[PDB]
């Protein structure tokens, strides 16, 4: 939720950069799964179209 610049961070930490490094620590190929499948198309997970938004409130702004 944001409406005004107000406080501005400076030189954000390598949170995203480190995330990439952590993602590197592991790879799909490393898990032993090349995934040669392509011509096929099996059904997978699909949660119902359920959701709950509560934007309206004290913080209500734009």
């Amino acid at each position: 939720m944001r409406d005004m610049t107000e406080e501005t961070r400076k030189d954000l930490p390598p949170e995203a950069l480190r995330a990439l490094a952590e993602a590197e620590e592991r790879r799909r190929r490393a898990k032993a799964l090349d995934l040669p499948k392509e011509i096929g198309g099996r059904n997978g997970p699909e949660p119902v179209r359920f959701g709950d938004w509560e934007k309206k409130g004290i913080a209500i702004d734009f």
